[PDB]
């Protein structure tokens, strides 16, 4: 019929007059051959693959903590409550406050990966999108700071880390010092160390009280199979009955539904898993509810009610403090994060550029804006108390639709505008929502393992040892330094001697 | 010189005589080209590198606390010794026994791999060994039994699933119900759970009490690195400082010395890492030493000064009991136990025959001879106390030197039985000697996951979660289960309903 013939001559008349205004001279759509139609297109499956991380993001830096202390604690019984009862759960006052924080990082994300992405498109015309980075989320959420206060730094120091290493990776950008830096790490410690943190992630998506609840403690094998169902009320201990837990059974649910969208191409299928195990755990009433008739939950449900708000951050804004770099440990939480922004952004954002045809002999035409753009945001995005940024490749799901300029960016800044108006309904995602959704990130970094030379020896010990220590010991600092420490003396004890036996 | 002119005609001489004589008849040595001294290079090179699987065997089944019990421990200052507290160490008596256990499975490994490989070259001629293999003696000792009594199966109905499974090999193997049995598991299942083991087996060499010491209990993160120097008497707990422990840098240096002879070519390596990180822990006074100044190792100093010995079998002999086969996880241990073998002794044993030419069109020249007396000998290696056989990949270095006759898997027969009379040189190697080789076969073993197609879903999804769930869980049961019920929900509820749609 003529319906879809007045539907097409209309499209094919608005991506003309976009072509003919002056939003069509400065992303340069008449080359880079393209209309505006579909880079409206390549934009809304680039955020689609890339709207998981607004929750994941929010659920991982509220387990730290992040500026709840012992001071706005509840009162008991006692005159005073101590140091470690308040930090574990199970007070009116200190879980109060962990409910503001957290709908205080997901307005924080998104401004973010705004700010990021906006950037991105308006000075650099890339079709790729910003966001705060999964794989550096875990490692100051759980290893610097550590699960609700604990470890030896504090808060106000981490996001102090992320000031000092953003101005570090201008100014070690700026002057050239790149492919100098870059291609002094070897092949091997570089791929087998995305393989550890993909390993690393995952374990901390089965914990008791991290994300669904399989793995547990174990006084004569120091992990076991718990899964159970009537646990601790205070703590997480099993008390009886295995593999019938009815909030362990619903995330297996989302991990099939997840990974069967997966398959068969669905281009957003990690949030259809996170929504499909939230709209069942809303109805009050059930076992699998995170609305309970505790006066701990009836806030929680009272806030709900309402679907739109305009939040504003008021506790993790502005918070800095470099009064504790005078230690040994800070450091070292330091070398580790300037190392893992090092590789990542580096093997992604080049293998991006020959997806699409940007690349000639080297020096793609968004070489040195690009660079600058994935520094300057981490510096902005540590102000407003979040993590560093990267760059997607989640956001190949553009490319290959036909995205080639900066319009493609712009509107996904766009879609993180129109979703922090939504925030009553993403603080309420249940913590077995996020779980199978940190499981299949360790599925999508594993697939780079059939690169690793397993064929020479000393090739595959320090691969080896990088990937076992760092779900192990709980730690992605002793896969770094346990990967070089084989890496030299294997190497360096034999062949650097014959070098210095020859050079003079 | 003709020095070497007169060592070189005579081996033209001897190696004619023996093809003259009776025994190159019933080998068939003018036929499948080669001669008698070129076995004998064929069968030494396929001894070192299999002969460190005459100590790691012993010192991973006397971890099981293989006979000894409650009833044989020792006298204290109450009436009777309680339940927990013989079998966790530090008593007089209780270490006595398993002192006169280890020395009761150093001589039942040798006379193991004796009439394993014994009879494979009279019955079969084919140029490989056999010993009882890695892989199933980390599932009964620490999964089934468990560290020293833990558990619920005990040693003796442990070693009747070995008879029940060995004879439940050969009548599944005689009728020709292989090929149809073999093929029905999928492939990415039947590869991905070699990986598992391999990491699961490494995790046992890490830990306080197995081997180094490396991971320990943590109250929050349930895992953590310890390596602490001054730890408990009794129990194994961290008093203070970190990676300075003398028994765990020096496993480093024998981590290094393996690695080191691996590449650059040297054949047997892994045993002198074992011999050289000994030879130091012999020198009494130290604090590396295996022989301390307690009446607990006297007794061993006392037996080591003397250094040939025969020893009989007096404890571990033929112990079965069939009083404990009428309850649920007896029969869960033979279905792992049968699936195992299953797929280590398929894949190895065809491999290992198109590595010197021995196949044409399928059927080579030893097929049903060798899945036999694969299979006879777990039944023969069960009364004497240790667990079940397998076809070594070691076994190669001798298909690469000209290996083809039976003549090499004799020779093979008979270094063990010139290594069961140094008894009290094997007992004495420390349980820090013995974790680095416990590692390198994780590293050996994880080389064949660049075959897993990590291309599709299903495939990736599958190997996964079958990889990470068996060295966390501590278990090689919930590793096979969760990946056969990812692999069917995955594809049976789209696929099977759709072929049950269109066959009717
Ligand atoms: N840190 C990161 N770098 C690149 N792509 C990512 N996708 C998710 N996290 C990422
Ligand atoms: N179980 C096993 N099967 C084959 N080769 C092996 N090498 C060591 N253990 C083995």
């Amino acid at each position: 019929k003529t319906l879809c013939k007045s539907w097409s001559d209309m499209k094919k008349h608005l991506n003309d007059t976009v072509s003919k205004s002056f939003i069509g001279r400065f992303f340069k759509l008449e080359a880079r051959k393209t209309t505006f139609t579909t880079e409206l297109r390549a934009a809304t499956a680039t955020f689609l693959t890339m709207a998981y991380i607004i929750t994941v993001n929010a659920n991982i830096l509220a387990d730290s903590g992040a500026t709840c202390s012992i001071n706005d604690c509840s009162t008991v019984a006692s005159s005073s409550p101590p140091g470690p009862e308040c930090v574990l759960g199970s007070n009116p006052g200190y879980e109060q406050c962990i409910s503001r924080v957290k709908k205080d990082l997901v307005v924080a994300t998104s401004l973010s990966a705004m700010v990021g992405s906006l950037a991105m498109g308006l000075l650099a015309n890339l079709p790729f999108g910003l966001a705060p980075g999964m794989g550096a989320n875990a490692y100051i959420a759980y290893n610097v700071v550590g699960f609700r206060g604990s470890g030896s730094i504090s808060y106000h120091t981490a996001m102090a880390i992320v000031l000092l290493e953003g101005c570090a990776f201008l100014a070690v950008s700026a002057l050239g010092l790149r492919g100098k830096l870059a291609r002094l790490i070897p092949q091997t410690v570089r791929l087998a160390c995305a393989v550890g943190i993909g390993m690393f992630i995952a374990f901390v998506g089965l914990q008791m009280n991290q994300g669904i609840g399989l793995v547990g403690p174990d006084k004569s094998t120091l992990v076991t199979l718990t899964a159970c169902a009537e646990t601790d009320p205070v703590t997480g201990a099993c008390l009886g009955g295995k593999m019938k837990s009815p909030t362990f059974w619903l995330a297996v649910v989302g991990f099939l539904i997840t990974s069967f969208g997966l398959m068969k191409n669905v281009k957003g299928s990690m949030i259809y898993g996170i929504v499909f195990v939230t709209a069942i755990s809303w109805i009050r009433g059930t076992q699998v509810t995170i609305f309970p008739h505790t006066p701990l939950g009836d806030s929680n449900y009272n806030y709900f009610t309402k679907i739109v708000d305009f939040h504003k951050i008021q506790s993790t804004l502005g918070a800095i403090s470099f009064t504790e770099f005078r230690k040994s440990e800070v450091w070292v939480a330091f070398a580790t994060l300037f190392y893992v922004d090092l590789l990542g952004t580096t093997g992604v954002l080049y293998t991006m550029a020959e997806i699409g045809g940007f690349v000639e002999d080297g020096k793609f035409e968004g070489e040195y804006a690009a660079y600058l753009v994935d520094a300057g945001s981490s510096v902005v995005g540590s102000a407003l108390g979040v993590t560093t940024t990267a760059t997607f490749v989640e956001s190949s799901a553009g490319l290959k639709e036909g995205g080639k300029t900066g319009l493609t960016a712009v509107i996904v800044g766009l879609y993180f505008l129109a979703s922090m108006f939504f925030t009553p309904l993403v603080t309420n995602v249940p913590r077995w929502a996020v779980g199978p959704s940190l499981v299949m990130v360790g599925v999508m970094m594993m697939g780079v393992v059939k690169d690793i030379r397993w064929g020479e020896t000393k090739e595959a010990v320090t691969a080896f040892v990088t990937i076992l220590l760092m779900p192990l010991t709980y730690s992605i600092a002793n896969g770094i330094i346990a990967g070089i420490g084989i890496y030299l003396a294997l190497s360096m004890y034999d062949v650097v001697l014959g070098v210095a036996k020859w050079l003079n």
